[PDB]
């Protein structure tokens, strides 16, 4: 085999993620699907999590029951501001603790008070509900999202679908340096004269991608692809002319780049006036949750609101839809060759390759732990 | 682990017993689903069976023909009231005996009279077509059903649905002494005017069951939680009200019993002048069928075509339906959790599970097998 | 056991070949199914493969891009005539040599050049598109069909379906004599006059079958119970009148005979004035493609026109599906019985099995290669 193992060895830790990284934090829900008083219950990394917003604060818990095991949402009973009784026997748990306080149908148990829910820290910033799936004590959030994603002034508006594929080909399929080629026909170009080549001709493969591993930041790598090559914008086949590219007055993703736990960053997109971030959260090893935001510097209430407006009625089917619904094949009809951990050791890749083997090698070493199941 | 081990001991047989118990009688149909000369296929602990009612007297015969291994129901064809033809080579066994008596295809084959389908010992009694499913001579069918069944003056009838769990989910649920918190809602409580608290507070554990073990009579456990302790009709989270129980006139489940190979029970339920019979027959280690029976002692054919017509008119859906429906949601939201065994070891029982505990133990110990596949 | 040992040992290679024999030819699509520049993708024994044709010659590659492993065909794009692009990267092979030619994402690129997708040789006769399927040079594809089939007079149609079953079950349902009991009422018999027995009572089971061995023409065997037995048109059970066959004129399946890979030849059928060839061809593990194809001796260009037209309005309803649609439930009844491979040794074979018996041992013997899958 080894040849493969030798190649592969820098990214072993990588290739048995296929449930993700644990320690880290990693976003479930928008803000608004997650209302006072409504229990939401949601899966991530393998984890069945019930998620309810109490006096205005968002509580995470496990979602099963201490008792019997039976899954608390499947018929949500609160009859308390601060509690969940289990719908069989009334076992009940507090929201912020998932401490066991009572137990509706037998308040002289010697069980009260002696057990509690796993409980998950929560973290809601930018429209969005993240959630720390670990053992350890949480580092800072901003560690786990992208350069700039928390600046003060930055208005964040998003949307979120669930993808057949293992998180992996979200990620692989996001940081792919040359896969523009894919997106030739979107909407997007002439919709807002954006310009978009074939591909590139890659100088340079140490010049091409750059990684920041430091501490107390944010761990990825930037794809220096555009700067170090020669875009392409016709291309031949055996000779003959057969396509072209689509040139256009904007230049966007002039700065590509992905961090761990497995967040994208493309900058400026899909406007010179917005940024794109994505999430690709794994539910389980053979679906992800694909979480698209858009953000925009703003500097008032009022351009804020117009930023909203805009998300809704523009961004959304242009570009979120209208560029990378295209993308979901990618992911799909990549999975079933990475699903056995085949492809790894039988990918032929070329020279755009360089940015995404950075990312296996960086997310390999620096990942706080790789999530397994029993 | 060890702890685990020594904590489920007494009860290990049950936690293997996926497929239920051999050497025992369950009922399969009820008998106007089994007419004559109109074949039925059925399967119960994981075998295939095929009946018929030949002059009055039903038949059981393993559904799969001995020469290709096809199921013989696929195209019932019979051309002698008492044998049955394998639709693809004629092969042609009797009812009666499972004999291969002739061979349309090949009237002089060597195979004739040298094999025999495999025959399950049939009793018809309460309107209920019992097959014994084993290896030994079938001891009598009282053995298997819970006292007082199948007395004389009793009129039963009943109704079945295929639950999407495995059958000690089904006798779990069923024999939980402290659950009737699930069913507050019920409409047979307005419907009936019967009392129901949300739980009890428990007396001393060696108070709560009563076993009964053989030999020559059912063996079961009776639940004495109702006579040994303290109704709950108010419950409280953390010092506040929480919630309240129901009152009503009519005293019903006085008395709950489970007897191997697993049956309940309840009298008097859902009325003074009922008792409710629950089977939770093996299909599949995932399914299991659910047999629901009421009976009245009766003393006329009167009294008899009355019950009959009342068991249609208001107790399958006031009760059978009205109030067990919520049961199944239990079954199924806990299969999950015990389907790959971690359930019985991580649990986390209290007060008035000790009956629950004393049928694992019971049946582990009494079972007249283990069934099993291969 | 080791008496299945030894009872199975013979055919211990057919029991391992449930992905059907590699090095043979097989027929895929019909022509007409494949048109000029209209790539079709199909599946035979687990292999994923991708057909075009150009400039009216057929050609066929592995339906995989050499990249990410993606599937060619989940969006079919060709950008030159020789060609194909993949939808991701856009790398570009040709057709007739699965050659690496171009990478419009990356002129530049050193992989250019140094790679090829598999390509499977290819011979389009009498109306069907053949591949052969291995690794050594192939032999003519006349070693692979039945005796006649390529005969330059044979005027050929025929129509395919997949079945639910593994390809074994088409090929033991179609060589096997006493299945004609599934047939007893088929629309064919009253509609052309057909005489059908109800079985056969075999003579010497040492002339019940001829072998054909020799090399350099096609291998199988020969089914002699025909002129080697007494025909049952009317059988009894348990000396009573039971069932009878169906008498008529026109004698047809006087000369059965089955050819590796997998092939039968009825002769004559379903009709004395034609022949039918059947092939079972692996799909995946579960499912084969179920072939069907009539023949019928031409000598002008009128009745060759004169039979198409039968074809389609006769004898497609009337036996294609009429006849044939009853082996189906045979071949899916039997399938879970041998799926695990508990089948070869629980069965229990009578005289009119010795035909099946001889082709799984020539098969056994004869077959080029079992085809597996890692
Ligand atoms: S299973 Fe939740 S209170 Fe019993
Ligand atoms: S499979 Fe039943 S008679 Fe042949
Ligand atoms: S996966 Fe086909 S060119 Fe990249
Ligand atoms: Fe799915
Ligand atoms: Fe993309
Ligand atoms: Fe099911
Ligand atoms: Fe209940
Ligand atoms: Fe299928
Ligand atoms: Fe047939």
């Amino acid at each position: 085999a080894g040849i493969a193992e030798r190649r592969t060895r820098a990214w072993a830790p990588y290739i048995d993620a296929k449930l993700g990284f644990r320690n880290h934090w990693y976003p479930v829900r928008l803000s608004a699907e997650v209302a006072e008083a409504s229990p939401v219950p949601v899966q991530l990394l393998g984890e069945k999590v019930l998620l309810n917003r109490v006096d205005g604060v968002v509580h995470a818990i496990a979602d099963r029951c201490l008792h019997r095991g039976v899954t608390l949402s499947d018929k949500v009973e609160c009859y308390s501001k601060a509690t969940i009784s289990c719908w069989y026997h009334g076992w009940t748990y507090r929201w912020d603790n998932g401490k066991l306080v009572d137990i509706l149908t037998n308040p002289t148990s010697v069980q009260i008070g002696r057990h509690a829910l796993k409980t998950y820290p929560v973290r809601e910033e930018k429209g969005l509900v993240f959630l720390f799936v670990g053992d350890q004590e949480p580092h800072d959030l901003a560690e786990d999202v992208p350069p700039g994603f928390l600046d003060a002034d930055l208005a964040v508006h998003g949307q979120h679908r669930v993808v057949d594929a293992n998180w992996r080909m979200g990620v692989e399929n996001g940081f792919d340096a040359g896969h523009v080629f894919i997106h030739k026909s979107s909407i997007l170009l002439d919709g807002n004269d954006i310009a978009l080549p074939l591909g590139f001709a890659p100088g340079d493969p140490e010049q091409l991608t750059r990684s920041v591993t430091g501490e107390g930041a944010p761990k990825g790598v930037f794809d220096l692809l555009g700067e170090h090559s020669v875009p392409i914008f016709e291309a031949t086949i055996e000779g003959q002319p057969a396509i072209q590219g689509h040139m256009g007055s904007k230049m966007v993703a002039i700065s590509i780049s992905v961090w761990l736990p497995g967040v994208l960053k493309v900058d400026p997109f899909p406007d010179p006036t917005l940024t794109q971030f994505e999430w690709y959260v794994p539910i389980d090893e053979g679906h992800h949750l694909y979480l698209q935001m858009l953000g925009r510097r703003v500097g008032s209430e009022e351009e804020a609101r117009s930023f909203e407006a805009e998300f809704r009625e523009k961004w959304v089917e242009l570009a979120l839809n209208g560029f990378n619904d295209d993308d979901i094949l990618a992911r799909r009809s990549m999975e079933p060759f990475y699903a056995d951990d085949r492809g790894w050791r039988e990918e032929v890749l070329f020279e755009s390759d360089r940015a995404i083997i950075e990312w296996r090698r960086l997310a390999s070493q620096y990942n706080r732990g790789i999530q397994t199941r029993d």
